[PDB]
Formats: structure tokens, sequence, C-alpha cells
């Protein structure tokens, strides 16, 4: 199998803070829990993150749909790794998002 780390949002919160996110998610950016849960992750980017890549995902959020983008991201310890990122939204019955869930890929390669 392909690897990828998973995480989930909660999109009933304004900044779609992650709720959970699988052990790989943790090893390979070198953050914990206490560090993660409850923030949005946007902590992954830093200074060579492409402003208008960032922006697609922003915009798919608000209108509730997937996307799927490249982003330059960041450890914990500062070094980077392209991420394939890909949002799906989790919709209720009544149509209105409930929790986007992301999939990550490292395509550093
Ligand atoms: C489920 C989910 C997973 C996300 N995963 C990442 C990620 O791995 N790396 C990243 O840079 N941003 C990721 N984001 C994007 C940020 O969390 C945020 O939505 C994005 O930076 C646009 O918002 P902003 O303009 O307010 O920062 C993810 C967002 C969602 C909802």
């Amino acid at each position: 199998g392909l690897r990828h780390t998973f995480v989930v949002a909660d999109a009933t919160l304004p900044d779609c803070p992650l709720v959970y996110a699988s052990e790989g998610f943790y090893a390979m950016t070198g953050y914990g829990p206490d560090e993660v849960l409850g923030h949005n992750c946007r902590f992954l980017q830093g200074e060579g993150t492409d402003p208008k890549e960032v922006q697609k995902i922003r915009d798919a959020i608000k209108k509730g749909e997937a996307c799927s983008v490249r982003l330059l991201n960041y450890r914990k310890d500062g070094t980077p790794f392209w991420n394939l990122l890909t949002v799906t939204p989790i919709k209720t019955p009544d149509g209105r998002v409930s929790k986007f869930v992301g999939v990550q890929v490292d395509v550093t390669s």
C-alpha cells in the first residue's frame, strides 16, 4: 500500500480543529497529540508554502467541497517535506458538513 497519514477535523467548530490523527501523522510530522489536537493543521505550513495552494484549500473548506493540493510542509524540527493533501468533507444527511478528513502523502520521493 501507499504510505499515507489521515486526520479528522471538526467542521462544526469555526477553525476546523483536528480531533483525530493516525499514528503515522504524528510520527511523520514529529508532533504529538498534545500539540496537535484542537488545532487547525496549518501549523505544518511555513516559509515556502505556496499561499495560492493554501487558498484553494481555504476555498474548498468554505464551499464544503473536496480538494487535492500539493503543499510544502514542515516537520516539528523544521525540516520540509512535500505533502500531497486530499481533503474530503463528511456531510450529515441534511447536507451540512460535519467533519473534514484529510489524507496526507509524503511525496518528497
Ligand atoms: C482535514 C484537514 C486536513 C488538513 N491537512 C493539512 C496538512 O496536512 N497540511 C497543511 O498545510 N494544511 C492542511 N490543512 C489546511 C489547514 O488546516 C487550513 O485549512 C488551510 O491552511 C487554509 O486555511 P487558512 O487560510 O486559514 O490557513 C488541512 C485542513 C483540513 C480541514
